[PDB]
């Protein structure tokens, strides 16, 4: 919930 | 590149 990824 | 962040 406002940090990115991709996981 | 090809793995995302925000740093
Ligand atoms: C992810 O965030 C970046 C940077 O702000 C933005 O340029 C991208 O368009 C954004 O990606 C989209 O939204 C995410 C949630 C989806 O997983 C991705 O596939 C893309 O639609
Ligand atoms: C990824 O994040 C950068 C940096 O902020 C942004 O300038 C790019 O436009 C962003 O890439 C897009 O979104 C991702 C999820 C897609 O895989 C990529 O093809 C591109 O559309
Ligand atoms: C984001 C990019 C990645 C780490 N290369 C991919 O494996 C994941 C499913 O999406
Ligand atoms: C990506 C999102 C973040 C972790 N909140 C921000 O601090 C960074 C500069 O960009």
């Amino acid at each position: 919930x406002x940090n990115x990824x991709y996981x």
